[PDB]
């Protein structure tokens, strides 16, 4: 790599990690600091299909060695892995910072995931149990092992560059596969660092691969292409359904269960009998945290008729104190810029749509600018994308209501009981978090299993979920499978069953089993009398 | 239903099984019994697309109740339906005989596989387990469920008519889903009369739904293609892998994880140390059982170099005392038909494709017929298809070598040492089954860790797994998912984490957390020695 | 702590670590080097049973307060303790070398399994799993969660001075108990430094208690009496069957269920089919390991008839050629002295004993001296009790074979064929550890299930457990606990079932339970053929 000086830290130069060169090959993309578009953090290129095939090779010859690696000694890769994490947690949490733009607080928690993941497999290297099964026959055992799949796809998002890809990397090489590894080009340098970190780790060269590019049109379209080849055993994906499926579909054809992360319209419930300062902390902080750019954000708070009218009026007081701003140099905000144009571009088209289709706007006004200032906001906000807090008022059925929309925005929704909550909340194509407020054990029950969601939270927000606990979605948002804990083994690696022979006889199963008959029942109606 | 006397049995006329009620619509199909054309077994109509998506709504009205049901109350169903197999165990042994064209020693064992999986099953009502998992937040508890997908679709194939499809229907309707059943036109009574079983065990009407008709161009591909309108979570099925990506890339774009077992080219090795006559009856069974229409039936007998004149002259003498002929007439043959004419006729054609690409036939001369007499047949050749065993000599690389044939046909390939065994036997697109005789501690290791292969035998043959052992493949064989035992809840519910929060406070996870740090350090190296 | 300069380093002082101070209190004793007894190495106070008492409670008011800490909490301390141990490995080895006369090859190897146990429960935080389980009643749900015991009464040898101690401490403070610690008298300076590494990694003080002192008649046999008063809701000892029998029986009459890991007579058998020189380095390791001061060291080689004389002829010479000396002045000895005097003596008794019951000696002078020489001794044999490699040809039934001898002793026994083998090495009242050296795949499975043990090897020494499976014995050798791993949890740890209601009546279980009853059955043997 290479380093020249920039606005708020060095720029960085560097290329593709394949076979543990450095290949600096393919049309060079930069990212901007999202805060601050004249604070260049990286240069990097765009890797062509020809390349990600050559990473795929490269991971494919690693994987030989790395999977016949002992796996409480890739534990311990795994386990130097988290002191290199925890020594450069704050050089990463300030790289975070400045990369896409999330506040040092929440930086931090994103590398401290990737900690707590690095520390849970580490371990899990002398685990990863199978089973021992009785045989029904004689001289006869039977067993279970888990094998690793092979080479292993990544696409991840750049909203929580650390952490989400720490869900599938680490896992992925703990169980003895290879990845080729395509990060989202909102925080290519991020990746490439923590690339670094597993080679210091002493992770062997090849087993982890990074390809930097786009997505579509680019990089992370070729990749997904070359399931078609057969060079990847195993894929895994964060970001949009629309993406997720066509994903889903070539895995599918490839006999692949990809891992899919795919978004969510996440329902906050806030009940009658609910604690609303409680509930209207949780609420904020679930529509606003990451300036809500989280696949968990709240999409839809489903206020109770009866205390509805007093939570808009607290809720609105809450969301009017926000903080705003560079995060860079006012680490006190909330939330920062867009971590992207994307992003930006389809939440601006949603006061339009919003507008279009008769919610009521309680609060925002759309992008901060000099000319559009946000009272609380902090430095310049012509130097990036910011948004306004926005608060909704919305009906079900509508588009503002139904569809995921990152960027700082939430919908107030006026429900009456906790029947007519439980199906407002399930009134959506996604099921990944939800929310329920209140002090009612049957409540909380009934949310509980009338929900579709693959996590709830009770009297907590729809984000912050443990790093130890499975991860998923049902509906649009996800196909099965879950990230994180124990949960996550099933998606890297495959049953192997091994039946092994010593009665010297071709024995029979369901055929030539003893099974013992029983004997004359005795009448014990007429003994006992 | 309606019954006419037949040749063998009564011949059944029956409709789909759709929310309880028989519904007899549709262009009517016809089974005739596949060891004699003038026994017809059943009649019965073909479901259109609108009749299926009618089954689908009928699944998912029932869906609400049964999976409301408690899992210890569903369980007891699955008990009473473990008696009812046991009583009408003989009945289903003698229908499957004429049905599908087993013998009788393998059509009870193929019940008994049902009778095992509804026992293991009718348990694992009162199991499902999840998780507690302890926060590392106070005053916070965390929980995992496993809930229900929903509307299940399944397809099965005839060759295991009640085993296979119970590993499917099982497991689904125990974890609480409903089912939409779409089995093999070859294996229809069989099914109308398993639906009705469970009928008699219990199960709510419409919790289970039988559809009738082909797959290709009706009402296999009609159901396929209802996942497009979201009638179906989760989909299951057996066949060819051909049919399976479509399958997969149909479930895939609908975020459905499906069940699929695609048929194998299962290798069974025989190395210099092996006991011979042990391997001849393992590679003989593996082969020719069920007339080798198994998907794990042994395709390669990879022999060692050393043994391998020994080994063809014992196999051959072996092959050649093969009984064949109607099951029913003739209890004793260890084969009988075809089970349909697709099978048969690409099974005619592997002959040509043998010959034409250097394989040598060391037994075997295509179809038995009066003018093509063999030797060990019992009965009338003409009155179904009936296969001559198969012997061919190949080389790895050829299409007899890679491709399934269904049928009764086997090769022989010459191998020298234990890696080249290893090597040889996965150079296949498949990875199901899989098998190695030999006394050598070192090289069954080598062969178990070396195989890519679901399922592995040591001094056991490729086919007659124990019910509850993973099944399913690698490679071509399946996409990850396994059936039978705890291994096949993965593929029938999904988790939902729980949190619950009892501190009145918003904690934030990954921020809030009070980890303690470190003391100060002693010095002991300069305190001790 | 004070120190003063010693031969080999300084001679520490210390006291009793209660409540987090350091108690000076009670009559000095002090630890020699065992390998020069010039060298002291510590002087600690012997505690008495009003100190064993407030520690006991100093645990129990530390408990309320660390159980309430959340585990994932509790797991970052021991990931602490991991780095701590990591960075004072050469230390901890150093001192091991003189406190206890180890080789640095082993003592390296004894602190690294309690680095691997750290690493293993630290992240066991984020498991500890309880279970959901479905209700058979409606609108309820049933839990499971492991609860701490309380205070953990721990009495550990000095053989293995940290590793053995740490299967105890790290699950017991990790699972949320406080513990009182009575280490052995032979390593006061380990234990010592390792509680100080735990107030180091954030262990709040009271959670680990260390009380000095002897066994009999002083500290070890008052902590255990300490049970009757209530004061410790889990013990767990490693030592003599002896001792352990009374522990078990004060445990038993207080409803504790204590660990005891309490020696055994390991067999290894040699099988004619065997790899003699691998057979030969085993039984080698497995006798003179640790100077055979190891429970699981080998009691007697079981040597199969037609390699038997072959198999003493290679064993005595390599026998022959052990190293024996100060492992301080000279690191390539393969063991030094005697740990104490108490094994030293009952070491110098088995000769008398051997020879009045007519064993055969083939090797072996008794305790080396200036006048007694050993050809291959390094340093002075003067300055501690060092033991001549000890080799025995003995019958069944006799003392040399059926008890237990601490030094460097083996017994050869002549077997003949894998039943004999069997029955012969079952022939003691001992089943901790066993070995068969064979590469026949049937006398392996034979051994292996034919054996009363809890840990077997195939072609592998009795010694040199990996530490991530369960540790104990059968027979005089444990009560049933496992140590190490998923296993040792049930241990520390009891089950905590939760019933929920929330149907808003009295639903009684077994009796009001909805279980849906069979319907009419259709007579199938008629209606079909
Ligand atoms: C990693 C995916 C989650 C694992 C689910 C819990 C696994 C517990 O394994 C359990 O073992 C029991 C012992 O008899 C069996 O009875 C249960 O069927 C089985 O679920």
């Amino acid at each position: 790599m290479r380093k020249a000086a920039g606005k708020y830290g060095n720029t960085l130069e560097f290329g593709h990690l394949v076979g543990g060169e450095e290949v600096l090959e393919g049309p060079l993309l930069e990212r901007r600091n999202p805060s601050d578009r004249e604070d260049v953090v990286a240069r990097f290129p765009e890797a062509d299909k020809d390349l990600v095939r050559k990473a795929a090779l490269k991971a494919r010859e690693a994987f030989a060695e790395w999977s016949r690696t002992p796996a409480p000694i890739r534990g311990q890769v795994l386990f130097n892995l988290v002191k290199i994490l925890e020594r450069e947690k704050p050089t990463l949490t300030r790289l975070m910072v400045r990369e896409v733009g999330k506040t040092p607080k929440e930086a931090a928690g994103d590398v401290q995931e990737a900690i707590d993941t690095a520390l849970f497999f580490a371990s899990e290297g002398r685990r990863l149990y199978g089973q021992t099964v009785p045989s029904e026959m004689r001289d006869k055992e039977l067993f279970t092992f888990r094998r690793p799949l092979g080479v292993v796809g990544i696409i991840t998002a750049g909203n929580f560059p650390i952490a989400v890809p720490s869900w599938k990397l680490i896992p992925a090489v703990l169980t003895g596969n290879t990845v080729v590894w395509k990060p989202s080009e909102d925080a290519p340098t991020l990746s490439f660092v923590f690339a670094k970190l597993f080679e210091e780790a002493g992770l062997p060269p090849g087993v982890l691969n990074v390809v930097f590019g786009g997505g579509k049109g680019s990089t992370g379209q070729w990749m997904v292409e070359l399931m078609d080849e057969g060079l990847f055993q195993k894929f895994a994906f964060t970001g949009s359904t629309q993406v997720g499926r066509w994903i889903g579909e070539v895995a599918g054809r490839n006999l692949i269960r990809p891992t899919l992360e795919l978004g969510g319209k996440n329902p906050l419930v806030v009940m009658r009998d609910a604690d609303l300062d409680l509930a209207v902390e949780g609420a904020w902080w679930s529509a606003f945290a990451t300036g809500g750019q989280r696949c968990t954000s709240a999409g839809n708070i489903l206020v109770d008729a009866p205390i509805y009218e007093e939570f808009k009026r607290r809720f609105l007081e809450r969301v009017e104190a926000t903080l705003v701003g560079n995060p860079l140099l006012h680490p006190e905000v909330t939330y920062g810029p867009f971590i992207n144009e994307r992003f930006f571009a389809r939440w601006q088209e949603h006061y339009r749509v919003g507008e279009a289709e008769g919610a009521r706007l309680l609060f925002g006004r759309g992008r901060i600018t000099r000319e559009n200032p946000y009272p609380r906001f902090l430095g310049d906000p012509e130097a990036g994308l910011y948004g306004w807090p926005t608060v909704w008022e919305v009906r079900p059925g509508t588009r503002l209501f139904t569809e995921e929309v990152f960027g700082p925005t939430i919908n107030l929704v006026k429900v009456d009981g906790i029947e007519e909550a439980i199906a407002v909340a399930n009134s959506t194509p996604y099921g990944l978090s939800s929310a329920i407020y209140t002090n009612h054990r049957h409540w909380a029950y009934l949310f509980k299993v009338g929900i579709r969601a693959g996590m709830t939270s009770i009297n907590n927000a729809t984000v912050g979920a443990e790093a130890h606990l499975p991860f998923g979605g049902v509906k649009a948002s996800g196909n099965g499978g879950r990230e994180s804990g124990i949960w996550v083994l099933e998606e890297y690696t495959y049953w192997h069953a091994v039946n092994e022979e010593y009665s010297g006889r071709l024995q029979l199963a369901q055929m030539d089993t003893g099974y013992v008959s029983p004997k004359a029942p005795t009448p014990w109606g007429e003994v006992l009398g």
